[PDB]
């Protein structure tokens, strides 16, 4: 495997967005997995609606919307539901709405999608360098996480009890410190213009590596 990767050299990776008050980061997570795919797949790089899983991906997937979400049943749905819009037909909100998900603002389709084992970071890493984007819980209730600003975030009170979605978008090392590149959905003027590195290799920091799942189509 190569020693670094960053997705967003491979023109894979759309802008950082910006939940707000909406704790939707799990909507966010998936959209970014999935606009990869849809980049390998038809070489047009589109931000898909986050708020399309907010509305749609609910009760029947155990999502509750602004109030906390899952990865992959947001990524079942867009199966289940043979499609899911574009972020410009379907803009987001930052708040509950019903579903008006319309098969005619379709951008992106998903056949499946895989979840690695539990706390394997070295799985990770092959399916970050091979596969794409991989959708990650972490455990970011920690002022540091809020506070971060550059460099390798390391949290000695860190946990695995993850409650955060993200998108691990690479990995490398910064003069020898191994990192997981990880994109927020907070805003650009979190911590690395949207962006924090994530210690790697250390002992599952944080959960990165507790539950990751990349869809493909
Ligand atoms: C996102 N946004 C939300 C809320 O995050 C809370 C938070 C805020 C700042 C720092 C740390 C945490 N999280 C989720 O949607 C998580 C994602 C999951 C992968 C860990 N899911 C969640 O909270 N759920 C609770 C309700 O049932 C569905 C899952």
């Amino acid at each position: 495997l190569p020693d670094s990767v960053d997705w967003r050299e491979k023109g894979c990776v759309t802008e950082v967005k910006y939940q707000g008050s909406c704790g939707a980061c799990w909507a966010f997570s998936a959209v970014g997995a999935l606009e990869a795919q849809l980049k390998l797949k038809t070489g047009k790089l589109v931000s898909l609606s986050a708020q399309n899983l907010v509305d749609c991906s609910t009760e029947k997937y155990g999502n509750k919307g602004c109030n906390g979400g899952f990865m992959t049943t947001a990524f079942q749905y867009i199966i289940d539901n043979k499609g899911i819009d574009s972020d410009a037909s379907y803009p987001y909100k930052a708040m509950d709405q019903k579903c008006q998900y319309d098969s005619k603002y379709r951008a992106a389709t998903c056949s499946k999608y895989t979840e690695l084992p539990y706390g394997r970071e070295d799985v990770l890493k092959e399916a970050v360098a091979n596969k794409g984007p991989v959708s990650v819980g972490v455990d970011a209730r920690h002022p540091s996480f809020f506070l971060y600003r550059s460099g390798v975030y390391y949290e000695p009170s860190c946990t695995q009890n993850v409650n955060h979605g993200v998108l691990v978008v690479g990995y490398g090392d910064l003069n020898g410190k191994e990192y997981w590149l990880v994109k927020n959905s907070w805003g650009h003027n979190f911590g690395e213009e949207g962006y924090i590195r994530m210690a790697r290799n250390k002992g599952n920091h944080c959960g990165i590596a507790s539950f990751p799942s990349y869809p493909e189509i």
